[PDB]
């Protein structure tokens, strides 16, 4: 659900953190 490329934190799809797959949701 969660695809994208974060530069920060809140620079995600929605729900999406950080991680080594650019913006992925935790939960």
């Amino acid at each position: 659900s969660c695809n994208n490329s974060c530069q920060s934190h809140s620079d995600c799809a929605s729900h999406c953190i950080c991680t080594f797959r650019g913006c992925g949701a935790v939960n």
